[PDB]
C-alpha cells in the first residue's frame, strides 16, 4: 500500500502526514532515521532524506515540495493550492518564507541542538545557536500575526500548505518548547485551529525519543 | 513589459533569467543589490530576496520556486517540468538536488567566500577546500545521469538542467570548477550554456570580480 519514509524531526515529512491527511489519503508510516546509514535508502533516494512517498504501484517521489506538488497533480481535491495563479503563487512564497527563511533561522538551529543532538550521541547544545533561534521565532510570529491579522488563512481565503508548512515548522519549535506563544497571541490562535484538525493528530501523540515533549505540546486548549 | 529584480550573485535570480528565456519571454532586468537595505524593495518582497517577477499588470510573483511554477502554469510551451507526473516529479527532485544539497554543499560557501565578501568587502580557505571537494561529487552524479538520459531529468530539457547550470555558472565564475576531472558533465555543461537563454549570465559580470578566461567562451 502506499507509504512514506519520514522521521519526526523532519518538517518536511511533517508536512507530507499533514498533507496526506488533509487530502484524505491512506498511507502507512515507515520511519527512516536518516542519521544511520542505511544503504538500501540511499539507492531508493541518493540524498539520504525523508520524507520520500512510495505509491502502491513502485512509483517513487522524493523531496518534500516535488511531494507536494504531485499530490497536488494526481489527488486535486481538496486542493491545497487553490485556483487563480496568483493565489498559488502566495501559497508558494509562504511555502518558502518557511521552508527557507524560517528553516534557516529558527528550525535548523533548535532542531538540531535541542533535539536531534540529544536522539544521537551528539552532545552539548550550542548555546549561542538556541539564543538566536529563539530569538529569530519572534520575527516570524509577528508575521504570521499580520498575515492572519487580514486574512482567514495565511495564504489567503482557504487553508493551504502555507499554513501546514508553517504550523509543521512551528510544531517541532514547540516539541522543543522554545515558542513564546503568549507573546504573539494572534499567531498561536491560528496555530490553535491547525493544530485542532484531525490531519494534525500523529504529530501531537507521536513522540520522539528521549525528549519529552512540553506539557501543553498535545493540548488542544493550550 | 514585465521585469524581473535579480542580481548576478543569485542562483535563483539566474534560472528565472534562463527560464524566461527559453519560454521566449520578454523582459527588463532590474539589479537589486539585496546586501544593501531597502525599505521599498522589501514593502515589494519582506523576505528581501531576489528574484522578483513583476507583470506588465503589476502581478508580483516571489521566490524563484514560485516564479518557475508562475511560469509553468500560465505560459506552458515550451514545458520546463515535462508532462507525466512521474516525469515532473524527477525534475522537481533534481531541482533540491541542487538548489538545497549543491547549494549548501558548494555554491554557499563558494560564492560568500570568494565573491560576496570581495563585492562588500577575508576568505576562510577551510570552507573554499570543502566547496571544491564537494563539486567532484556532484559532478560525478551528474556525469552518472547523463549517462543514461540525454537531459538530467530524462529526454528534454527542463528545470534540473536549468538550476544545475546556474548553479556551476556561479561556481564557474569563481574559477572553481574541476571541469577537467568529469569530461561528461563538462559536455552536458557546455551544451547548456551555449544556448541563447544563458547568454546574459555569460557576458554581465558583478564588479568587482573578474570571471575566468574561459567562462565566457562556448568552446572551453
Amino acid at each position: 500500500m502506499r507509504r512514506l519514509y519520514h522521521h519526526g524531526l523532519s518538517p518536511a515529512a511533517r508536512k507530507v502526514r499533514v498533507a496526506l491527511a488533509e487530502k484524505r489519503l491512506d498511507y502507512e508510516a515507515v520511519i527512516e532515521e536518516t542519521w544511520i546509514r542505511n544503504e538500501s535508502f540511499l539507492a531508493m533516494n541518493p540524498e539520504g532524506e525523508v520524507p520520500v512517498l512510495v505509491e502502491a504501484d513502485g512509483l517513487t517521489i522524493t523531496d518534500g515540495w516535488a511531494i507536494c506538488e504531485y499530490l497536488e497533480e494526481v489527488y486535486p481535491e481538496p486542493s491545497l493550492l487553490g485556483g487563480p495563479a496568483a493565489m498559488r503563487a502566495e501559497v508558494r512564497r509562504l511555502v518558502a518564507w518557511f521552508d527557507r527563511k524560517f528553516n534557516r533561522e529558527v528550525t535548523e538551529p533548535l532542531v538540531r541542538e535541542k533535539l536531534l543532538k540529544r536522539v544521537i550521541s551528539g552532545g552539548a547544545p550550542d548555546s549561542r545557536q538556541i539564543r538566536a533561534g529563539r530569538a529569530n521565532v519572534h520575527t516570524h510570529l509577528r508575521y504570521i500575526s499580520w498575515l492572519i491579522d487580514r486574512r482567514r488563512w495565511l495564504a489567503g481565503d482557504m487553508l493551504t500548505y502555507a499554513d501546514i508548512t508553517a504550523a509543521c515548522h512551528l510544531s517541532l519549535i514547540d516539541y522543543a518548547g522554545d515558542v513564546p506563544w503568549e507573546d504573539h497571541p494572534q499567531a498561536k490562535e491560528w496555530y490553535a485551529l491547525v493544530k485542532s484538525r484531525p490531519s494534525f493528530r500523529p504529530l501531537l501523540t507521536e513522540t520522539i525519543s528521549p525528549i519529552r515533549p512540553p506539557r501543553h505540546y498535545a493540548d488542544l486548549d493550550f
